[PDB]
DNA sequence: GGTAGATCCAGAC
DNA sequence: GTCTGGACTAC
């Protein structure tokens, strides 16, 4: 899930888990559980809190406790649901947490890529992985300065600075590409070569293109097909390391 | 200290 | 078999 479906998950979460009380946390691939480190200190110390709340932070959930956060992501396939603990679990489920109301709060995953830190709720914000998440795009905290600042200190190109968690809280590789496309940037641009104009254009649709997310594609996905726009057959390269689309007439 | 390269996994080719 | 992707290690 992207941003936006993690903002989802969050509002349509918390309602079915607020208020209730931990009873057992049972755990089948350990990998996922990142601190501590031991995968039963985790399970152990969550048991006997109840959930008082649930934040987001970038593409990361923060579940509040009595004591501590528990700290989630949930990378790219990555799901939770809500069910009784009388009925089987279903496929890929790796993490459960038992609630004394005999509901369970299931984490699924065929990929296994998601992770878990738990901390004392004053602690977590100070380490990983949410220490140095940047601003949340959405935010006044996340502003054209902001980005600008960034581009012109660095030799990347510029879908590289937008995938940087530093930089912006939580934006995905599907709105990159589609921020560029809006912006008219070719993402294997260096970042330092755009004009404050370009910042400032950028800026503004990686915030239009998220928030409306938040609350149809251009160019992800649609190698080989015509641009909505021009025409042009929507190219697919690797940039970044990544898969990444544009409109090689759209975007400069 | 900034950055590329490495990494985890299993489904799609 | 090869390719793919969010967010330490070592050059
Ligand atoms: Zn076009």
């Amino acid at each position: 899930p992207q941003l936006p479906e993690v903002e989802t998950i969050r509002r349509t979460l918390l309602p079915l888990i607020v208020g209730k009380t931990i009873e057992d946390v049972r755990i089948f691939w350990p990998n996922i559980i990142r601190h501590p480190r031991d995968s039963e200190a985790f399970a152990a110390r969550m048991i006997g809190q109840t959930v008082r709340g649930l934040e987001r932070r970038g593409k990361f959930l923060k579940f509040l406790l009595d004591r501590d956060a528990l700290i989630s992501h949930l990378r790219m396939e990555g799901r939770y649901a809500v069910a009784s603990a009388l009925e089987p679990l279903e496929p890929h489920t790796h993490v459960v947490f038992c609630f004394t109301d005999g509901s369970e709060l299931r984490y699924r995953d065929v990929r296994k890529f998601g992770t878990m830190h738990v901390y004392a709720k004053e602690e977590a914000d100070r380490r990983p992985p949410l220490a140095e998440l940047g601003p949340e795009p959405l935010s006044p905290a996340f502003s054209p300065a902001v980005l600008a600042e960034r581009a012109v200190k660095t030799k990347r190109s510029v879908k590289a600075l937008l995938l940087d968690c530093t930089v912006v809280a939580g934006f995905g590789n599907i709105y990159v590409d589609e921020s560029l496309f809006r912006a008219g940037i070719l993402p294997g641009r260096p970042a330092a070569s755009l004009s404050s104009k370009e910042i400032e254009r950028l800026h503004e649709e990686m915030v239009a293109t998220i928030g409306e997310a938040v609350m149809h594609l251009y160019v992800y996905g649609r190698q080989g097909n015509p641009c909505k726009r021009c025409g042009t057959p929507i190219e697919k390269t690797v940039v970044a390391g990544r898969g990444t689309h544009y409109c090689p007439r759209c975007q400069r």
